[PDB]
């Protein structure tokens, strides 16, 4: 499901995220939108290190949820990364909370630090009513 962006920056909200870790909902558009531009169905395969990166928010297969191709990898006891490309994001959600709490909190995705990091990202909120 591709989302619209008042909607998401809604639903983000209602689960929770804003001010989750210290992270405004400001910033998990801004992750989001940069990560998958909003789309449940994104995945980018990692030739070099074989990883796949899954969903709304592109979980990474190798450390979050497992696919069972992934080298080096955590155990099928796991989140099933399949979760992470339904159109509810609830799971998406759920494990983007646990990603965060390590020290390196939003840092985590490159992109955020590229797109995200010290600039002013009211414009992914902008008019959403939340």
């Amino acid at each position: 499901k591709v989302f619209e962006r008042c909607e998401l920056a809604r639903t983000l909200k209602r689960l929770g995220m804003d001010g989750y870790r210290g992270i405004s909902l400001a910033n998990w558009m801004c992750l989001a939108k940069w990560e998958s531009g909003y789309n449940t169905r994104a995945t980018n395969y990692n030739a070099g290190d074989r990883s796949t990166d899954y969903g709304i928010f592109q979980i990474n297969s190798r450390y979050w949820c497992n696919d069972g191709k992934t080298p080096g990898a955590v155990n099928a006891a796991h989140l099933s990364c399949s979760a992470l490309l339904q159109d509810n994001i609830a799971d998406a959600v759920a494990c983007a909370k646990r990603v965060v709490r390590d020290p390196q909190g939003i840092r985590a995705w490159v992109a955020w630090r590229n797109r995200c990091q010290n600039r002013d990202v009211r414009q992914y909120v902008q008019g959403c009513g939340v």
